[PDB]
């Protein structure tokens, strides 16, 4: 496909840098592993280096690089034919009878590896809700996300949702619902992508010799051509 | 296994009632077809009765029976458990910044066929949007449905995302956001849900011999253990 995707062959370091403030309480993490793009693997160890972290480590998994999925020849792969010079992703996520957050991240190549700074602000949460008063699992369910073109922009429009354990309940779920909207960095030629899928599985873990708040995951992320493979 | 599953062996027929009121508007359609829940296919033909529809037929289609799903030997099938007694189905259908629908539904195994009985209330709708205006194709794209159980109540819960392509842009769509309530009609005993998905691929026609307001379709439908499928 695109000369962007000659940048992921074999296995590549990954970068993360979040600024957090959620109605007042305010975090930074940082975040170190690697990308495999051949098999849609992510491996990644996260610290906050701040203090505590102000709400369940599970409402923060989305905001924590779709360009490691596993793309096959026969669909346009936006966020590889934007690289080197990367892209702009913006999101809306809104709390089932809570607040909501809102994201900007830039994600670039530089350096031999993937970048993902991205900022995140918080408001109208309930004091004594699942989110601020941390009444969420440490674990996390099986995804599918919707993807399609925006040809006026150049970019990708996506809409989703995400489930969350309620701690002292067995299959009780609230639902986080998700909007987002991707922007070419250069003006050079990039694929804008038709309507397709892209199945998500998360499996998170902890290091309990490490002093600071931690979290540590694994993930396998591929592209699905549902036009055809749900006939 | 449950006892109402050996009820769907084979090609089994399917009848639909429904009656309709958005906004001012009365109207009545009336459908019948058949299911093969071996292969997950069901077909149909519908006719309104009352005269042309006041909304576009894409916006009906999820209104107009998840019993007919192909469930494999390793998941609970809740809606074939239910049989042949039924099941209650409640939805709210929310569209991106226009109004809503309400539908309460009765579905029933009688005389060795399926009957979908349902109601449906619009409000809140402008005059001049891609609804009341009736501004989306005559087309529909896969879907993926999330799943899963109520055990105080012994019922089932379900939430997900439909795309309807607007008419005239081409690639752009607005989304119709869904949640859904099930519950036992009988007393005997049920097989409550796990979390799980389920894959729709649904096509539309006409029959254009036929001077009333009409619609056709066929459709593929199957659960989806995703918590191995994934991986």
């Amino acid at each position: 496909g695109s000369s962007g995707a000659l940048l992921f062959h074999g296995k590549i370091p990954y970068v993360v840098e979040m600024e957090g403030n959620v109605d007042g309480h305010t975090f930074s993490i940082r975040g170190k592993g690697y990308g495999d793009a051949s098999v849609g693997k992510v491996d990644a160890q996260f610290i906050c280096t701040t203090g505590d972290v102000p709400v369940p480590w599970s409402t923060l998994v989305t905001t924590l690089a779709q360009c490691f999925a596993k793309y096959g020849p026969e669909l346009k792969d936006f966020y590889k034919s934007c690289m080197p010079d990367g892209y702009v992703q913006e999101r809306t996520i809104t709390f089932e009878g809570d607040g909501n957050f809102k994201t900007r991240a830039e994600v670039t190549f530089e350096n031999g590896s993937v970048y993902n700074r991205v900022k995140l602000n918080g408001q109208g949460f309930k004091k004594d809700g699942h989110v601020l008063g941390k009444n969420l699992e440490f674990n996390f369910t099986p995804h599918c996300l919707y993807i399609w073109g925006d040809q006026a922009n150049h970019g990708l429009k996506s809409a989703f949702k995400i489930c969350h354990e309620i701690t002292g309940s067995k299959g009780d779920f609230i639902v986080a619902d998700h909007t987002q909207m991707n922007t070419p960095i250069g003006g050079g030629p990039v694929h804008v992508p038709e309507y397709h899928h892209m199945s998500y599985h998360v499996k998170l873990s902890k290091d309990v010799t490490d002093h600071r708040d931690n979290m540590s995951l694994k993930e396998t992320v591929r592209a699905v051509d549902c036009r055809k493979t749900y006939d």
